This record gives structure tokens, sequence and C-alpha cells, in this order.
């Protein structure tokens, strides 16, 4: 990976990567600010199937102009020895993602989760009603501020109409905007009590549980937390989708009452 890309964002510190990209601190020389810059691994430039679905995501948060979602400022194809070097430059985010929160920190106090996914609803409701289902909402996908604010990222799968699947994403079934609200159940349920509803030696059993088993009430595993708030995480979390917040703002509305 090279020192700039198209001699204009100067790349600085890894600040996360997966299997398939990794995500830099940028400068961008001609706007003097800080970016996020994230970057196709290279190698997988050269595939098809790689480097269009890399083009999707992009093309799907930009299709998104929220507060609480990280917005995409640039996108290119880097001239590199390797050959084209795919990018997308998005908003920074100075902060920490809920995933490194609950792992240092432990769980939130029930007001600032309550906060924190009521933000999360907004931004995803917003996503939904611009015909976009997010399919990856975990933990490790929201970040939160420097400034408290929450930021919902990746876009990896995104469609344009295991611990945190919901039951017919797991069958790769027909996923809707109700798909995304289960999975905002369970960051919630976490964030409250330090674990997701369900965990297991292995994946398919992390998914048997979603689809056969009834999560323990919230209060049950944590102290400090109301028989509202294990109804609204419950709700959430119901297995046949008829059963849940219809809508992310659904949710919200609900986590808004236990608050005030
Ligand atoms: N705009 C931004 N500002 C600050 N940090 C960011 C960021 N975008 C991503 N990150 C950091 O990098 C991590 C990975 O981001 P992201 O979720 O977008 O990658 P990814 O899941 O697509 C990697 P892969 O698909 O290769 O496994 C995030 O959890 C966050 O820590
Ligand atoms: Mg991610
Ligand atoms: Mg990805």
């Amino acid at each position: 990976t090279p020192s700039h890309l198209s001699d204009r964002y100067e790349l600085g510190e890894i600040l996360g990567f997966g299997g398939m990209s990794e995500v830099h601190l940028a400068r961008d020389l001609r706007l003097h600010r800080d970016v996020a810059v994230k970057v196709l691994r290279a190698d997988l430039a050269r595939d098809p199937s790689f480097y269009l679905r890399f083009r999707r995501e992009a093309q799907n948060a930009a299709a998104l102009n929220h507060p609480a979602i990280v917005a995409v400022y640039d996108t290119g194809e880097a001239e590199t020895p390797a050959g084209p070097l795919p990018y997308i430059v998005m908003e920074y985010v100075d902060g920490v993602t809920l995933r490194d929160i609950v792992h240092t920190e432990g769980p939130m106090t029930p007001k600032r989760a309550i906060e924190v996914i009521a933000d999360a609803c907004q931004a995803l409701n917003f996503s939904h009603q611009n015909g976009i289902i997010h399919r990856d909402v975990k933990p490790a996908n929201i970040m939160i501020s420097a400034t408290n604010a929450v930021k919902v990222m990746d876009f990896g799968i995104a469609r344009a109409i295991a611990q945190y699947l919901s039951p017919e994403q797991a069958r790769g079934d027909s996923v809707d905007a109700r798909s995304d609200v289960y999975s905002l159940g369970c960051v919630l349920y976490e964030v409250l009590t330090g674990e997701p509803p369900f965990t297991g030696d292995s994946p398919v059993s992390v998914a048997y549980q979603h689809v056969r088993e009834d999560p323990i009430p919230p209060s049950a595993r944590h102290e400090g937390l109301s028989a509202d708030l294990d109804a609204v995480v419950l709700k959430a979390l119901a297995k046949n989708p008829e059963n849940r917040y219809q809508t992310a703002a659904e949710m919200r509305a609900d986590l808004v009452r236990v608050h005030n």
C-alpha cells in the first residue's frame, strides 16, 4: 500500500482491517482535513467479484446523508506497481466501536445504552426510508465519537430494495427492515449486559438458538434494569418478524418512553 493515493490523500495510521480491506487515517492535501480511507486489498482488486462489491459499498453509503451514518466523500482507483488500487474516502470518526467499549469498559449504564441505540435506530430508519437494508448491524459496525455521537458504518453487504444474525438472515431468507431491528436488539442486549443474547461453541449453535430459543430477559443477566427495558429488547428479538417493531422508528419511540 502506497504513501499517497492519487497524489492527494496522504495515508497515515491503520484504524481497522479485515479479510478484504483496511482503513487508514489520511490527510486530504487539497481540503486540509483528516479523512478515513478504506482501501481494497489489491490482489482482490483484480477480482471483478470483489471489485464490484467494494464499488457497490461506496455507492450505497453515498446514497445516504445523515449525521448518524458515516458519510462518503470520494472514491477512486490509485495507480500502484500492482495495478489499480480501489479506495473509498469517508468522514473520519474519532472514536471507538461498541465492540471496543464493551470489551474495555463493560456494559453501559442503561441511560447511555438507551441514548446510543435510539440514535442508531434513527440512522437505520433513515437507511430504510431510502430503500437500503444494512444487514451487518453489529457492535463492530457502530462507533461512538469523542463528542459521544453515534455513527453507523460498513455498508459492505447492504442491499438496495453469527451472534447478530436474525433468524430469517440465517436461512439467507428474505431479509427486510425487521432484520436490522432484530440485529439492533442483539446489539442493545449486549451493551446492557455485556454479552450478546446467544453464544455457543460454533456458528450453527449460535444460529439454532436465534431460531429456536427465547433469549434470557436482560434483567436476569445484569442488575439495574427495568421490566420495561426487558420488554423492549425482547420485542426487538422476537422470532416472528410480525412480532417485532415493524420499523426502527417504532423501536426508538419505545426506547425514548423508557428514558422519559
Ligand atoms: N470512517 C471511519 N472513521 C474512523 N474509523 C473507521 C472508519 N471506518 C472504519 N473505521 C475503523 O475500521 C474498522 C473497520 O471498518 P469497516 O467496518 O468499515 O471494515 P470492514 O468490516 O469492511 C473490513 P473487512 O470487510 O475487510 O473484514 C471499524 O470498526 C473502525 O474501527
Ligand atoms: Mg465492518
Ligand atoms: Mg467489509
